[PDB]
């Protein structure tokens, strides 16, 4: 469907604004390989956008790992805490966010990451995340399930004042679960997937781009870059 104008933007964090998915990947690969299993792209495609416990359970079930979701979360989080602060902004992220800010376009963050993980990941980036109108995290009491459940995006949209119609919201996502959550919420979505994701999982979004650098805001009725 052709892109329609929007007034409010909602961003994913992991893999979209920050390069944190590579950190998850290295840690889960190390754990999976102990058990002679490969933490592969098909598995990643299932768990990106999920809350930590949800993701862990899926990894365990799909790869048949001999652990509980609680054990996998505890171990992986212990390892990830050491490296989360090294997260870096993705290409085009700063340019876009600063542009939206200048033009007073409301935008917010909607991430399945919990509080502690968010705090660690954003250690070097507090000035960037301070530009968001508001932030909804995965441990928000209003949000029961991770993506592809639409609740995190619905909750995020409802916290703008005044709240927009969902159809005037534009989501930015790197993950197929996030694309599905946006569509289920009645929102348009720009996907910026890793090119290793399958064709089937990267042909559902309103627009699919190789980089945020390629996003043309005017396509959605927003101001062009200066
Ligand atoms: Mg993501």
């Amino acid at each position: 469907a052709p892109p329609q104008p929007v007034t409010h933007l909602i961003f994913d964090m992991d893999g979209l604004l920050l390069d944190t998915e590579r950190l998850y990947s290295v840690v889960f690969q190390e754990i999976c390989n102990r058990y002679d299993k490969k933490y592969s792209w098909d598995v990643k495609s299932l768990v990106m956008g999920k809350k930590a416990l949800e993701a862990a359970q899926i990894i365990i079930d799909v790869l048949q790992l001999p652990m509980s979701k609680e054990e996998l979360v505890e171990e992986s989080q212990t390892k990830l805490k050491e490296v989360f602060p090294t997260a870096a902004l993705m290409p085009g992220a700063e340019k876009l966010i600063i542009h939206l800010r200048k033009h007073g376009i409301p935008f917010a963050l909607a991430t399945s990451s919990g509080s502690a993980s968010f705090d660690m990941k954003t250690s070097r980036h507090k000035e960037f995340f301070s530009l968001f109108s508001h932030i909804v995290l995965g441990d928000d009491p209003e949000v029961q399930h991770g993506k592809p459940d639409p609740d995190i995006f619905l909750a995020c949209a409802k916290r703008f004042s005044p709240p927009p119609a969902m159809e005037k919201c534009l989501v930015f996502e790197d993950a197929p679960n996030g694309v599905e959550a946006a569509l289920a919420a009645g929102m348009q979505v720009v996907m910026v997937p890793d090119g290793n994701l399958s064709r089937d999982l990267t042909t559902k979004a309103t627009l699919v781009l190789n980089s945020l650098q390629d996003f043309q805001p005017e396509l959605f009725g927003l101001p062009s870059y200066e």
